[PDB]
């Protein structure tokens, strides 16, 4: 059978998001080349993951591609900062690609982006971000980042409301007071503004020096239909 | 301060609505929009000094936060004022510009479209004045808080207090517990889009003006 997104309980939402989680990939081996190769491989898995975020396949294909084109670098970044949280001062791009600030100095313009990513990872560490919170934030990014550069918009907002309910549930079951739930919610959501900022400055840097286009993402999203179950 | 005193302090500190210099070309429009921005900036400083918690920061921290947030602050203002003018941006009472007028300036129309989509979002949520001021203060305290080079708990403490406040206004207005977190989230997710617009606006302004760190410091110090 199939669950419609708005019917899911918080436990079904959490389970759906955990089961959709992509794998941790390895670097295949210049720093930019490694980071580009890794991003390209991550993107394949990201398509598979997006298709499994409750609500996403309710949208038309052209709206799917809108959302993913807006969000893909933020998505890459949040998963990076997540994985990096237990390595203070380092970015765990892969288990065999743990880079420090000084290594970021090898590409002109890169240290400023490395520094921002690091500040984010350290902020998640200090908040003790949990895996089940992470997955909710990541799915938020996907449905939100492109929501305002477009009845159907209502649906995405209702899905977003379900994810917020889900984060609140997690926080209430972890023993936070109603007031602490609201504060922690707000703190996590304001970090999302910083992720957007990092993605904007990242895009500018990539364009200053090939990035996933609209057309590429469209094709990838479409091609997913042909993959073996 | 109580949630109610926070709200009164913020409303009290609001800046004044300004007029644009008393049909439009591109040089004329950019100049109008630049001059209005420059004039808003001195009032923005006075507003920033009365956001509770902000004067307790060191001068350098004040400047960093303002430098990071200034454009999002103007933009949120603008979007707020434009709420009731669907398809138009109310830069001033005597400067109400539509999409098409945007197209006078190469690159501008995209930023215009995004600002209109925000205004139209705020309209559909029925954003209230008391919520607006809380959001604007959140931007000032949050935008630059993760981009410091190296106290920051102080800013986080204030940010938490605006959250409480946002909730209390919702509770006052009779939202259920569930509705309160859902609204909170909806409002704070819009701040991502404000941030994005500020980034895109910075790039667009760099294709041509922008207040320096040192100028901000002077103005805040004086
Ligand atoms: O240049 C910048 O300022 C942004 C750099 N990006 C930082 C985030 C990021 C990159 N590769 C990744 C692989 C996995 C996770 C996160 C990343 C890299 C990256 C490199 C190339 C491409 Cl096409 C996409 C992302
Ligand atoms: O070109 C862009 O993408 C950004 C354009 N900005 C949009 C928001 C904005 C401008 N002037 C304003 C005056 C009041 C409120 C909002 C604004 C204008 C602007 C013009 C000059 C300067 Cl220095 C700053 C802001």
């Amino acid at each position: 059978g199939s669950h419609m997104a708005l019917s899911l309980t918080a436990d079904q939402m959490v389970s759906a998001l955990l089961d959709a989680e992509p794998p941790i990939l390895y670097s295949e081996y210049s720093m930019m080349g490694l980071l580009t190769n890794l991003a390209d491989r991550e993107l394949v898995h990201m398509i598979n993951w997006a298709k499994r975020v409750p609500g996403f396949v309710d949208l038309t294909l052209h709206d799917q591609v809108h959302l993913l084109e807006s969000a893909w670098l933020e998505i890459l970044m949040i998963g990076l900062v997540w994985r990096s949280m237990e390595h203070p001062g380092k970015l765990l791009f892969a288990p065999n690609l743990l880079l420090d600030r000084n290594q970021g100095k090898s590409v002109e313009g890169m240290v400023e982006i490395f520094d921002m990513l690091l500040a984010t990872s350290s902020r998640f560490r200090m908040m003790n971000l949990q895996g089940e919170e992470f997955v909710c934030l990541k799915s938020i990014i996907l449905l939100n980042s492109g929501v305002y550069t477009f009845e159907e918009k209502d649906h995405i907002h209702r899905v977003l409301d379900k994810i917020t309910d889900t984060l609140i549930h997690l926080m209430a079951k972890a023993g936070l007071t109603l007031q602490q739930q609201h504060q922690r919610l707000a703190q996590l959501l304001l970090i999302l503004s910083h992720i957007r900022h990092m993605s904007n400055k990242g895009m500018e840097h990539l364009y200053s020096m090939v990035v996933p286009s609209y057309d590429l993402l469209l094709e990838m999203l479409d091609a997913h239909r042909l993959h073996a179950p």
